[PDB]
């Protein structure tokens, strides 16, 4: 019969939201932060342990980086604000992404090495090495 | 070693030279620091000759931790320092914030298996609804 505070425990996904912007205006929150807050579709995570309550928030940001056909050059607009002429190929066991802009070039190689994705980014001298687990 | 082997979700486990590589590209300090802090999943798709590479990034903050019935100082995401109390009274979790001679109450309550969230300030009401993920 009775609602207890422990029943509120779990992961809650936002499905509907009405009056957010008005309410934020009443608190005196700025336009940019009102809009950004009203956009996000956060998970709410509630934990109650007897009398101790914690509320947390989870936002996942999903971006398509690029979408291409292998061996066909295409214009990429990069997160740092370059417009590159790019082409991805498959040569000698590695996915090679080649970027050209403003007389410059940068390569980004992706390969498997012991069940892990090794990403190697080169620009002039400089290598950035990133490693990922399959999940 | 074929291209299809790269398909799937990947989680960043190690990064080195990130800042130097970004510096070479002529990227600003803000984006460099940020980018280096981020721990994305990488999602790779390749049906034949077409390839898609997307990412996902999650955060992950604590809004507040407290003990029912005991007052505490909340620092809010908008920049209020409030005197706050949380109670479970009348079938609902009532969060009451006080600052600068003002007050707002946030009520969380289950209806029809959903979490109904009602934020009230003066007489202006935000209503948000959540579905349980399990
Ligand atoms: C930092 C911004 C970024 C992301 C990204 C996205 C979200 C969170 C974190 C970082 C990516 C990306 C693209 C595709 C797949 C996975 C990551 N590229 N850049 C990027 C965008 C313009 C320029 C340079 C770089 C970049 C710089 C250093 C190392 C990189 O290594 C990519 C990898 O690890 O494969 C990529
Ligand atoms: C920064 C905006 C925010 C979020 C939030 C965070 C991320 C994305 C979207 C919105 C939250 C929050 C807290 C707890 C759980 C889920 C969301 N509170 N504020 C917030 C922070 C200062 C002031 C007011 C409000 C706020 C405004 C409207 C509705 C709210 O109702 C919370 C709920 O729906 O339970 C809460």
């Amino acid at each position: 019969h009775m609602a207890t505070v422990q029943q509120l425990e779990g992961r809650w996904r936002l499905v509907d939201s009405k009056g957010f912007d008005e309410y934020m205006k009443e608190l005196g929150v700025g336009i940019a932060l009102r809009k950004m807050g009203a956009m996000a579709k956060p998970d709410c995570i509630i934990t109650c342990d007897g009398k101790n309550l914690t509320i947390k928030t989870e936002s996942t940001l999903k971006t398509t980086q690029f979408s291409c056909t292998l061996g066909e050059k295409f214009e990429e607009t990069t997160a740092d604000g370059r417009k590159t002429q790019t082409v991805c190929n498959f040569t000698d066991g590695a996915l090679v992404q080649h970027q050209e802009w403003d007389g410059k070039e940068s390569t980004i190689t992706r390969k498997l090495k012991d069940g892990k994705l090794v990403v190697e980014c080169v620009m002039n001298n400089v290598t950035c090495t990133r490693i990922y687990e399959k999940v």
